[PDB]
This record gives C-alpha cells, structure tokens and sequence, in this order.
DNA sequence: TTTAAAGATCG
DNA sequence: ACGATCTTTAA
C-alpha cells in the first residue's frame, strides 16, 4: 500500500481495500478531493485528473511534478535537527507565509506538514498558516514517497478548483472518486453534500461512473438514494460507499 | 462610543 | 473538540 507524502485528513488508508473493490474501470480517473491522493497512489490508471480547492496543495504537487530532484534536495535540507524545535518552526511558518515564491513555499510546507501539530493544514481567514509546533521525536522526510508520486504524475494533471468544476472534465473514458468532507454526526456545508450528489447523478446520466464515499448516516443515505450502496464496518459510526453505476 | 452575541485567533 | 483574547456584527 503506497502512502503519501503528506499528514493529511481522510487518508483513509483502512479503506482502500473496500474503495477498488467498488470502483469502475475506465481510462482516466476524476478527483474533485485529492487531498493527498492515497487512491491516486493506490490505483492504476493510465490519465488521472487530481483536483483540490487548496492552491498551497495543487502547487505543491506541480512543483513536485515538474522539478522533482530539484526539490528533494532543498526540502531534504529543511529535515534535520537544528530544524526540529519552536523558535525555527516559527519562522519557517513565518517566512512560508511571507513568500512570494512557488518553489520555495512548496518547501516550507512539507516541513510545516512534518513539524506542525497534527500534521494539520489551518489558515486565518488573512490567508495565513497558523499551525502551532507539533513537537514531534524525528519527523519523517519521506523520500521514496516524492519520488513515487512524482513518477505517477507524469500521468496526472492538477488543478485547483471546486468540485462542480473538476467533474465536469470527466467524459465516457473518465471514472470519477469523490471524497468530499466528512458530513456531521451530530468548510463543506449541507447544500454542498446534496450538490454533489446530484452532480453525480447528472454525471451518471451521461454513463459516467461515480464512487462517492463518506460516513453511514441518515442524511447521507438520503443523498446517495439512488445509488447502489455498500457498508463497510469500521458511538460507533460506519463508513458508506455510494456507487452510481450507469 | 454602547451593547450583546457571535465569530475568529492560535497555541 | 479546547480556551483565553482578540475582532466582527447589528441595532
Ligand atoms: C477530507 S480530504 C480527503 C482527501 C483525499 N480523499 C485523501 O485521500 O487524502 C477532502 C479534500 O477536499 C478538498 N475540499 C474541501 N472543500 C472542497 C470544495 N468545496 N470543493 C473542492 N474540494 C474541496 C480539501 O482541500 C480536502 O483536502
């Protein structure tokens, strides 16, 4: 199981197993929410269409993408042990932030993704990474997974954009995994969850393939209403995988 | 400026 | 999800 390069939300390593096992076959793969791509990593397409709403993130998978060995060696320069306390975390934070250039933003932030608490991904609404120091023993400079990814976006391409915008670049060739924002137990509102659904039932209608996967609720049963559902088993909540099958 | 509730900030 | 301390919002 190849894993990304990037701490990320929804990696959704358990799942991958239950995710190919429910996802058509085409010639290109459509997604909307890439985050760090662990399906795109995982799967074997011969196109892929990767699309993400953070700019910090498709840039940085472009540049990864472009200038590989380039890159490596400067991020690799950032994971050492004079770089793994507060006072130079801050800094770093500060100067990602204050940067003008793509290259070197694309840098800092797999160390704030390292360093930072959680391996979260937070802004302010002035645009700025506010992430605190994750304290971490030895954060990991994962290597072999930038080579990895960047060898499988020769066959990608990456755009930031929104959901609606990105799965409209799917035709009959194109299957399309949707791994929207996890909907409430108890950002991505609402309106958004039904829209995409109803994107899907139109993408469907035009015999395209649409995978959607989220949690087991009543709301997303509704949602998903007239697609082929599937369960899987992980209060204790499940997880739903929502087939469009044309 | 006042006021109260709400939202935003960031460790 | 946490929490003290900011800014925001409307009459
Ligand atoms: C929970 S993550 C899942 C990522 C991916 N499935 C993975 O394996 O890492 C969902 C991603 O969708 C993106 N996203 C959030 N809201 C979006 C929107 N309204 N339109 C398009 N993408 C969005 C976010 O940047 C986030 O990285």
């Amino acid at each position: 199981k190849n894993r990304a390069f990037l701490k990320w939300a929804g990696g959704k390593y358990p799942l991958l197993d239950d995710i190919k096992r429910h996802l058509p076959k085409g010639e290109c793969l459509v997604e909307p929410f890439v985050g760090a791509g662990s399906v795109f990593l995982n799967t074997d397409f011969s196109r892929y269409i990767l699309a993400d709403i953070n700019s910090d993130l498709i840039s940085l998978y472009n540049i990864v993408k472009m200038r590989t060995d380039e890159y490596v060696q400067a991020a690799r320069e950032l994971f050492v042990p004079e770089t793994n306390c507060a006072e130079v975390y801050y800094q770093f934070r500060e100067e990602f932030n204050k940067s003008q250039d793509p290259f070197r933003r694309a840098v800092l932030f797999l160390y704030l993704n390292r360093y930072g608490y959680n391996g979260l991904c937070r802004y302010n609404l002035r645009g700025e990474f506010n992430v605190p120091f994750g304290r971490y023993k030895k954060p990991y400079f994962p290597e072999a997974e930038l080579y990895h990814f960047a060898e499988k976006a020769q066959n990608a391409f990456f755009y930031c954009e929104s959901y609606a915008d990105s799965m409209a670049r799917a035709d009959d060739s194109s299957v399309v995994y949707c791994d929207p924002p996890y909907a409430p137990l108890s950002s991505f509102t609402l309106e958004q969850q039904a829209h995409l659904a109803e994107i899907a039932e139109g993408l469907v209608e035009r015999h395209i393939p649409v995978l959607i996967s989220n949690h087991d609720t009543m709301l997303t049963r509704e949602w998903y209403q007239r697609a082929k559902l599937h369960v899987v088993k992980v209060k204790k909540v499940d997880e739903l995988l929502a087939l469009y099958k044309p």
